[PDB]
């Protein structure tokens, strides 16, 4: 398959992450493509082509215009308004709150965001106009025929609702992708997330929208960020009624366990008639990583990229989390790997 | 006039908060009840005595229990979890979040804060607790017959809302004041918050009850935080209907404009009936507040003092915000001449 792989997501090289009560270099850094990249090569995946860039036609269709022109400006602003650290938020809209969007950069930053370990730095606009092109252009090779392939996004996407960034991400990769394919004449389409954490921006965006179903397995909401959508008992509402699908899972689920959850989403996704399948695929689901408590082993991946494309429709892979280890490259090759085999 | 206050505020001393996109040292530290207990007494308010502790029946018919509880082992909770520094939200129940409770503490925390700036810190739950009873006692003296009374609370008090804490406050001593007074015999009570920023907790708690009468001057929400409630259309709901009343003022706002609005809440108050009136009393209305925009002088607060008093009904002064300088205590000295002069 094709590996779709911007170097501008380097642009996106933020000094500092909110956790644990401190300011911390970011678990989501440049180092994790570098890995990623490196690992898929060498497991024989080297068709690595950079996307052609993209204007905003495709991703106004998922995200509001708003909240884009907040992302495109927020830097430049917040720098601006004399602020001396990076661009974080402190006040959100919660409960019983006014619907009513400030209109200075403090105001807006936290009307637009989801969760505040989450800085936004110089480039980091730029960078996730860049990841964003690599699912386009990876969508434009399923649209084309073509039964595989990976956008190696970076940043990651799917903690992006349809107005607020959070979880590391800006612009939905995955949602776009899955718009793109629609655009391109698909008139049903699967998002199947198996990366650790609930993609609460994938859920949002396509929850009342009946082309797109949403299949996540991910540790328990009532345990594990985003903390709040993930839910089993969410399944979708007006036209999105009965096409999201989310498998919460506890601490310490193997592949014995979260396996099971595959095989029933994907019996899901079949029966709802996808012509293609867009995978969040997040490494997170590891053993070893940093941030996330289940179980998986390098040889699971194989494993889950085969049983995916088992599914017998066209998979475009995107690329989400996994952190800490270079471990991570393996096992998204092992995906690939498993897709390919 | 007596002046109730406790050294037990000193319990809260937190090492950070999140300033523009830095961890600084709190604004909210333990000098500015040095800087204004010195400047009442030096000003002739003497009569300076610690309150008594109390339990939570009156703090439980404002916050709600879950949200009480969870501040209670909040520090230990986050410690016992491993994180390095203070306890500060991160993930927020927004837009279109499951209503849904965590379980555990990153994502508690997030579920019962509005805003991540605040920290919480080692003993900060008992001096929430000490501002609280210095909050009840000064109630307790205008229920027994007094017609003026200063509760110099810290922490402060009025952006706790039913079930959230923030911009440094974890309990509405004001709130509790309110239902204090209700509790010793009062029918219809008002709140007039007049320090700079919106007292939105104090909003919430209220909103829908018709025995308290809210009123509040402050920033614009439009370009200050809190930044999510206090416009002016805001008027209440349900058996509240009619009794909230806010004046968003702008950047620069003198005593001659900021006046005008204080006359018009007192006309409020009193067509409403309150048979006394809290005061949340903020001096961060101050021209060299560093984190406020309007530039009242100090001479301006004897005004204040003087005209909120000629509604010739009972007031509790109840400390809230004020920063940066010790003059924060000669403008709250000077509000206490007003009163008593
Ligand atoms: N104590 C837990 C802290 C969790 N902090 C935020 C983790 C964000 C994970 C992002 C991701 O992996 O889901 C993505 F795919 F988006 F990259
Ligand atoms: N760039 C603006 C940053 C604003 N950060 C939070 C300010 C909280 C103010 C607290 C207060 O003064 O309203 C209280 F009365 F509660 F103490
Ligand atoms: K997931
Ligand atoms: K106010
Ligand atoms: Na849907
Ligand atoms: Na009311
Ligand atoms: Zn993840
Ligand atoms: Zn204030």
């Amino acid at each position: 398959m094709r590996v779709i792989f911007s170097e501008d997501h380097k642009l996106r090289n933020a000094k500092t992450e909110l956790y644990g009560g401190e300011l911390v270099p970011p678990f989501e850094a440049p180092f994790r493509a570098e890995w990623i990249l490196a690992a898929v090569k060498e497991a024989g995946f080297d068709d690595v082509v950079a996307p052609a860039r993209h204007g905003l036609e495709t991703v106004l269709k998922v995200h509001d215009a708003g909240y884009l022109n907040f992302l495109e400006t927020a830097w430049d602003r917040w720098k601006a308004a004399g602020y001396k650290g990076e661009a974080i938020a402190t006040s959100f809209p919660v409960r019983r709150t006014s619907p009513r969007i400030p209109t200075d950069i403090e105001g807006q930053i936290g009307y637009y965001c989801n969760a505040a370990e989450t800085a936004i730095s110089p480039g980091t606009w730029e960078a996730a106009l860049s990841s964003m092109a690599s699912a386009i252009d990876g969508a434009d090779l399923i649209a084309a025929g073509h039964k595989a392939a990976f956008s190696l996004c970076r940043p990651p996407g799917h903690h992006a609702g349809i107005d607020m960034f959070g979880g590391y991400c800006f612009i939905n990769n995955a949602a776009v992708a899955a718009q793109r394919l629609l655009d391109k004449g698909a008139k049903k389409i699967a998002i199947l997330d198996v990366d650790f954490h609930h993609g609460n921006g994938t859920q949002d965006i396509f929850y009342e929208r009946g082309d797109v179903f949403f299949a996540s397995l991910h540790g328990d909401p009532a345990e594990a960020f985003p903390h709040f959508l993930g839910y089993a008992e969410e399944t979708g509402k007006g036209a999105g009624a009965g096409t999201t699908a989310n498998y919460p899972m506890g601490r310490g689920t193997p592949y014995s366990v979260w396996g099971e959850a595959l095989t029933d989403s994907l019996k899901r996704i079949a029966a709802f008639g996808a012509e293609a399948i867009v995978v969040s695929l997040g490494v997170d689901t590891f053993e070893q990583d940093p941030i996330s408590f289940f179980k998986l082993t390098s040889p699971d991946y194989i494993t889950m990229g085969r049983t995916i494309a088992a599914s017998g429709v066209p998979l475009l892979v995107v690329m989400e989390g996994g952190y800490g280890v270079p471990e991570i490259g393996l096992n998204v090759a092992n995906v690939l790997k498993g897709v390919a085999g």
